[PDB]
């Protein structure tokens, strides 16, 4: 059983990266299955099932949903948009907006304001992600996480500017993520090569999609 996001639940995920990416110190433990859902929801549900059957693997389709869940949290019942994901618990995806929502706290007091590029919200929060497995793909040819320093490096000056609007932007937490999906689930890496390829015909003016594009194009050669 494979969660198959498809184009109505891709919005929701770039949310859901972003808020690893406001996170002070993000427990990053599925950041790489949340870039790989995001990465999935951007070809949708039919081209992700045609590159997997098409690759040989056998895959059962669960179709993503969003919903609401009515949670305790602190005396108080509280309201949460989450999918329906098999790889993916209701808690994980509720714990991650609540302490999303304390590094804002945080950043709304010091800042004053939060400027749109600093947002949760932002278009380019699943981009971001999705740049660290850019990198990482490059280095899965050595069977180890040797490379990893050399993503790090990579990461801090390719990825400067979203490092600096994204305190939850943490290469090593969030290439040792892709690095983990990558070998435990190898049909991921068949699915990340597609949507690659396929993003390499955006044209548009996002700074981000313009980065991974170029990190992409270099695991190929440059």
């Amino acid at each position: 059983s494979i969660d198959t996001p498809n184009y109505d639940v891709q919005k929701h995920i770039n949310k859901l990266c972003g808020m690893l990416l406001i996170t002070e110190d993000a427990n990053h433990k599925f950041t790489g299955l949340i870039g790989m859902l995001y990465a999935m929801s951007r070809l949708g549900r039919e081209d992700t099932i045609k590159i997997l059957r098409d690759a040989g693997y056998h895959v059962k389709a669960n179709g993503v949903d969003v919903t609401t869940h009515r949670q305790d949290i602190n005396g108080k019942e509280m309201k949460f948009e989450v999918l329906t994901l098999a790889s993916l618990t209701t808690e994980i995806q509720i714990n991650i907006e609540i302490e999303s929502r304390k590094s804002y706290k945080k950043m709304l007091k010091e800042m004053g304001e939060v400027a749109p590029e600093y947002r949760h919200d932002s278009p380019d929060c699943g981009m971001i992600i999705l740049c660290i497995a850019a990198l990482v793909i490059t280095k899965l040819a050595a069977g180890d996480r040797s490379g990893l320093t050399a993503v790090i490096r990579r990461a801090n000056n390719v990825l400067k500017n979203e490092m600096k609007r994204y305190k939850g932007l943490l290469p090593k937490d969030i290439a040792n993520s892709f690095y983990e999906v990558f070998e435990k689930h190898p049909h991921f890496i068949d699915v990340f090569v597609h949507f690659g390829i396929a993003q390499s015909s955006t044209r548009g003016g996002s700074r981000v999609e313009g980065i991974f594009a170029g990190l992409f194009m270099n695991a190929y050669g440059l």
